[PDB]
RNA sequence: GGUCACGCACAGGGCAAACCAUUCGAAAGAGUGGGACGCAAAGCCUCCGGCCUAAACCAUUGCACUCCGGUAGGUAGCGGGGUUACCGAUGG
């Protein structure tokens, strides 16, 4: 279940890539250090957030938190992701 | 000479990247002036593919790590395709 990155769901979606992760990254610091804050206005990919942490520990501790925490108008939806990938586990 | 091509020239020359100033645009970017990296169509046209933008509207609650909604705008100096044209190697 738990996970190096975490899963934002429920995002304003009129917000740019840029300022997107930068607000993320300011939020999500206060837990562990962040490998890449993943951000895509796709359509499929819109709305949505992925923060890999350095640790899981900073992860459980980040979605722990901030469940449903007013985010650009809307209450973040924080999960843990389902696979890693990236450089977490070999790939 | 005309046509279809071709660019190893000749001659008249033409256009103008980056950058800078300024204007319009939400942005990509375009216009004008300066300026030349190049260009045988770097004249012109978004019909076809790519790539860039994302303010508005419509749609999407979506689990990604190749990248991708509609819509609209841009690039003709990203290809293709359409169309117009100067010179003419005893030129093919
Ligand atoms: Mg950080
Ligand atoms: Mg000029
Ligand atoms: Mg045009």
């Amino acid at each position: 279940r738990p996970n190096h990155t975490i899963y934002i769901n429920n995002l304003n979606e009129k917000i740019k890539k840029d300022e997107l992760k930068k607000s993320l990254h300011a939020i999500f610091s206060r837990f562990g250090q962040i490998l890449d804050i993943l951000v895509s206005r796709s359509l499929k990919m819109r709305g949505q957030a992925f923060v890999i942490f350095k640790e899981v520990s900073s992860a459980t501790n980040a979605l722990r938190s901030m469940q449903g925490f007013p985010f650009y108008d809307k209450p973040m939806r924080i999960q843990y992701a389902k696979t890693d990938s990236d450089i977490i586990a070999k790939m």
